[PDB]
């Protein structure tokens, strides 16, 4: 297993591991995307305090709609926070 | 540094080591992308041995049409071969 395998299989675990707490498990719903956020991206998002903020970041990344954040969205969600890292280095 | 850190880490760190061999260092050119595929994708994906296939392959995720695959092309394949690897297990 190489570091890309390594990187692809942690991205369906981290997924799983929050989308399975409650409700549909196979979408993170705001809760669970709050955790998800402020347990494994404590480098790079800022901590998540407010109720405002949760709502802000599921309508950004909830594409199609239906208030959670299915798999799918969950990828465009590590694109775009992988771009962002990628260019913080110049 | 978490898991889901480590992977977004990974992603950017292979992406480099590729794509800086020859020509656009912010680019993977077919020679690039197949030893990428060939070196860190063997688990997930079939040894490419033909020059079709290469070329079958970046003709798909060369969205822009310059003949390479950038980062952005390549979070799009990562997301691929995830999603593709997260649907294996029914
Ligand atoms: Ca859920
Ligand atoms: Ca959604
Ligand atoms: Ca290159
Ligand atoms: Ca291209
Ligand atoms: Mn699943
Ligand atoms: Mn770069």
């Amino acid at each position: 297993m190489s570091e890309l395998e390594k990187a692809v299989v942690a991205l369906i675990d981290v997924f799983h591991q929050y989308s399975g707490r409650e409700g549909d498990k196979h979408k993170l719903k705001k809760s669970e995307l709050k955790e998800l956020i402020n347990n494994e991206l404590s480098h790079f998002l800022e901590e998540i305090k407010e109720q405002e903020v949760v709502d802000k970041v599921m309508e950004t990344l909830d594409s199609d709609g239906d208030g959670e954040c299915d798999f799918q969205e969950f990828m465009a969600f590590v694109a775009m926070i992988t771009t962002a890292c990628h260019e913080f280095f110049e």
